């Protein structure tokens, strides 16, 4: 009936959600694989077997077991993507929220939430799809992976624990999908897969993967690319960090099967608890268990494929936000503070300055420096801090999206880069933040609709402009039905995406995005 | 009587030269060392000899021998600075502008003239000093001094050809300024030594050396540090230029002795013809027979000495204008025409800084158009005119003055630094090269106040407060009598020097000069 479904894995029982004045139904919870449960641990993930009776889809799934952030409890500005279910090793499953009627066969959307590779959860109140659904008529589902050790570990010749184990979980949720969206009113031949940092750096790999090209049609990445620096370890770095965990934990670590032993008899706490004693420096916006290039999934370097072609050809949309830096900034370099307006000295600066670049040389250091500070007034407090949110920024996310647009647009059917840069008004961060990693998702997802949740009606409005240009881009493979011009690699053209008549601007973050995809590079090559 | 004085070498009788509605009187011509001519070629000067008899001193001494600039014959523009009295081996001498009345004891100005040590005049009508002798009282001298190969070849260990013979004669003159000055009606402790390009550079050298500190007070220098890339070589590269040139010669080249002999019965212009093909390299403003750092006459590196605070400690006066680079640009970097509106291309702009950074190896040709470059709109062809006119004056004059400015402000006793920009209104060159180097001089010679000339009146009015500037600050120690400020290494305050009134400004070229003052050295000295 219409909450019933059946599918090739069994029926299913969702439920009539209300959104505004209206329903539509909800299938929370569907398993799409194996719960990779204690010997399955580490291992990659297997399909799940079908059911008889319905399955009950209306209640959303266990959390995965991740890292929580209590550094300002309560706090929502953090609590917001906290997980919101009890974590458990068991938490492969979907979400879908259906329109009522149930369409013959519209477009699907499949979010890949990002977090880091260490956290994030489908059931998050700022990941509900029913505003997205409801007003574009779009099915959106939701997936579930898992991050973390537990989703990144990576013995590399260990099938035992091989890596990217949490890399596959979206792609069999991607299968799962292409399979049986049909019963659901979805159109296999038109699903997105869309995501934000991890998320937006996950969906990009999936076009680069040979595997995993088939399984969608076209991408929105938002703050991310496969090719920012820290979401890819090479082999080795993955195999380091697994006997260093391997030690955190007192493992046995002579025979690596004893290795993955030993972890896998150890509770998943204990794994979150040392889980960042293994990174090797001191550096904020990096993570330690990540995808691995291990040549199975990424055939290569990511940068041959991305400079060969070797990847999926459609069109894609994607984009930035105005102060990546930040969250991670805040959260982690010396001298800022919520609640301080965080002016930085220039003793603090050079220090932020090293835990942002940790790569680098001093050599190196003095060329960031030189290119961030301001010679004329070199220590004041406030352009020192503001120079540091665009040292993050721009090397972690800036550049590393303009680099796969720049390379992607030789050979992809097509490409709309946006650059976000609306503060919302009800935002709990310190206005020095400015416009968070993080915060247009609230606008992509239909937060502003809720009156009860005190936005202003501009953002409503924003909010609306960017849903659609969203779900119409999904289906079109084009985002406007004024025009958001295609990128180009000759006049770069992008809009700015806020609550003021959008303006085409070209060249995004362009003398800076040489000096880190170019100078930098060839700098710490040589010398 | 008033054009006869008696000096300690004997007498010598002067003019009257009218100026303005009035007259001075002028020595012109007297010698103070011996004609180095022929065997005595490249050997340190011999001082004068005393004469018998009334010396003429009423007619301008010759030049010396030196390349004359046919690049654009007739045009005043060049044909401003080549010499004009006819070129002699036989070039040693003073030209004296003395007030009537003869004065008791006043103020004395000596002006060496600069010419990137291969050419100069004292004789240059841009040189005579009645106008300012006139207006402000002082004595005027302006000294003669080998140039080129025959002032500056240098075989180290042979005392034939010594370097800085051509440095010496400087302080040959110097002395007996010191000595007779008395006699002119100028007072001996208080000489100001003033000069422009290698004028200002020779300048800042005396004020290093041990032995020529005390001849002089202050010092003014005029786009010139004694630390600017093309004034000075080492030993080595001077013994090698050295062969260099003996081979275009065709000299023997076994014994050193032999080297000195050939050229020494070679006739001038043979080495003025050759003269360049010994530089080793493609270089604008760069020049072949310069000032060696020979241990004797410079003890040390101009680094320590600088380093250390071993130099005279008075208060000096210098500074820099507009556009320096563009003279070497347009004789020398391809794209540039006099004529054109010389807008280059981004081929020619490449080429162009490897022009100007002679030494810099590839990493840092990068670093440098990184810099110079406005990579939102990478091809302007005038930006990239006007960026490489700013990466020849930085690096060969703003930057290294700036860096002996910051070096000294910390021993000497008073800094005044001037940024001149002002465009003569009458001036022959094109537009594009803006304030030459070497257009400021006119100003603080008082051509202004020659109405014959067509210069306009807000011109003779700020010719009128250079010359005091000048003058009050070569008797004072001090320029003003609104105020110009010292310059201090906290807010490095500076004035700019034009028609408008002047505005105090501070830290000159801060964020190009760290580039080039530390980044490229670090960057060059790692690889
Ligand atoms: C990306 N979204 C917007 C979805 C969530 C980001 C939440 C804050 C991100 C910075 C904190 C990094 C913390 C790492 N540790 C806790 C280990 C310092
Ligand atoms: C400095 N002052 C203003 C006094 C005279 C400079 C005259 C033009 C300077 C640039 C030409 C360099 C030429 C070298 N060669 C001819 C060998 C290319």
């Amino acid at each position: 009936s219409e909450l019933l479904v059946n599918t090739k894995s069994g029926k299913v029982m969702g439920t009539r959600v209300p959104v505004l004045s209206s329903h539509i139904s909800a299938f929370l919870g569907i398993p799409f694989a194996e719960p990779p449960v204690g010997n399955m641990r580490f291992r990659r993930p297997e399909p799940k077997k079908p059911w008889s009776g319905v399955w009950n889809a209306s209640t959303y799934p266990n959390n995965c077991q991740q890292y929580v952030d209590e550094q300002f409890p309560g706090f929502s500005g953090s609590e917001m993507w906290n997980p919101n279910r009890e974590m458990s090793e068991d938490c492969l499953y979907l979400n879908i929220w259906v329109p009522s009627p149930r369409p013959k066969s519209t477009t699907v959307m499949v979010w890949i939430y990002g977090g880091g590779f260490y956290s994030g959860s489908s059931t998050l109140d700022v990941y509900n799809g029913k505003y997205l659904a409801y007003t574009e008529e779009v099915v959106l589902v939701s997936l579930s992976y898992r991050v973390g050790a537990f989703g990144f570990l990576a013995l590399h010749g260990s099938q035992e624990a091989p890596g990217n184990v949490g890399l596959l979980d979206q792609r069999m949720a991607l299968q799962w999908v292409h399979d049986n969206i049909q019963f659901f009113g979805g159109d296999p031949k038109t699903v997105t897969i869309f995501g934000e940092s991890a998320g937006g750096a996950s969906v990009g790999m999936h076009i680069l993967s040979p595997g995993s090209r088939d399984l969608f049609r076209r991408a929105i990445l938002q703050s991310g690319s496969p090719n920012c620096p820290w979401a890819s370890v090479s082999v080795a770095e993955g195999r380091r960090r697994a006997v260093e965990l391997g030690r955190n934990l007192n493992c046995n670590l002579n025979s690596d099967e004893e290795l993955i032993h030993c972890l896998r008899e150890k509770k998943p706490q204990e794994l979150i608890d040392v889980e960042w004693n293994v990174l090797p420096f001191d550096s904020i916006f990096r993570f330690s268990f990540v995808p691995v290039i291990d040549g199975e999934f990424f055939p290569t370097s990511l940068e041959s494929m991305l400079n060969s072609g070797n990847f999926k050809k459609t069109q894609i949309l994607l984009g930035v936000n105005k102060d990546e830096g930040s969250f991670f900034l805040l959260y982690g370099a010396p001298g800022f503070s919520k609640d301080s307006e965080s002016k930085i000295s220039r003793e603090d600066f050079m220090s932020g300055v090293k835990l942002s670049v940790p790569h680098a040389n001093d050599l190196g250091l003095d060329a960031v420096t030189l290119q961030y500070t301001d010679w004329m007034d070199d220590n004041n407090g406030i352009k020192n801090r503001d120079g540091l949110d665009d040292i993050v920024g721009d090397h972690n996310v800036i550049c590393p999206l303009m680099h796969f647009v720049n390379k992607y647009t030789k050979f992809g059917n097509g490409t709309y880069l946006y650059f976000f840069n609306h503060r919302a008004s009800n935002l709990v961060w310190p206005e020095w933040m400015g416009v968070i990693h993080g915060y247009e998702i609230e606008f992509v997802f239909g937060l502003p609709l809720v009156k009860e949740l005190n936005y202003t009606a501009e953002e409503e409005a924003l909010s609306r402009r960017i849903m659609h240009y969203w779900a119409t881009f999904a289906k079109t493979g084009n985002p406007n039905e004024s025009k958001w011009p295609l990128f180009t690699t000759k006049e770069q053209k992008f809009i700015d995406l806020n609550t003021e008549p959008m303006k085409v601007h070209q060249r995004l973050r362009v003398q800076m995005c040489v000096f880190w995809n170019q100078f930098l590079p060839k700098l710490l090559n040589a010398t």
